[PDB]
């Protein structure tokens, strides 16, 4: 639902780019997003390409760059190493 | 996508009711489900009431009961403590 992160995998693109549990993704490449599925779409469809994020963390919005890597099960789609917030 | 548990939060209603990573939820309250979002609908809309699950684990189905608790960020919605696998 909401574009807020649960757990971040160790040594993942998400960890390397500075994402943390609890971050809310505000925008990707300047495009505002409101749905987790939109964030997932940007990840899966852009393997190897940097994504410029604005995230809300601890009451402030800050920029990050994260680059999806080739998913080990299907190298044609991107993987960041993130799970959505627990529901 | 699939109602298959990638992550189960520690000390959550999900853990306390016996759910484990890798379980697939087959039905809730006798109603078959096929989508993660359907399980989320049952959880979010039934805070504080038991849900009767059938779960598939290692090829066998078994009954479990879980009781969603009031969500942290929003105490009007139920929370179980589940997330899909990393993406």
């Amino acid at each position: 639902g909401e574009p807020s992160l649960g757990l971040v995998a160790k040594d993942s693109p998400a960890e390397k780019g500075g994402l943390k549990v609890g971050d809310t993704v505000v925008s990707v490449n300047g495009e505002s997003i409101s749905l987790w599925s939109e964030f997932v779409s940007f990840i899966e469809n852009n393997p190897g390409k940097p994504l410029e994020l604005i995230v809300a963390r601890d009451g402030y919005q800050q920029p990050l760059v994260v680059t999806p890597e080739a998913n080990e099960r299907d190298r044609t789609i991107g993987y960041l190493g993130i799970s959505p917030a627990f529901q």
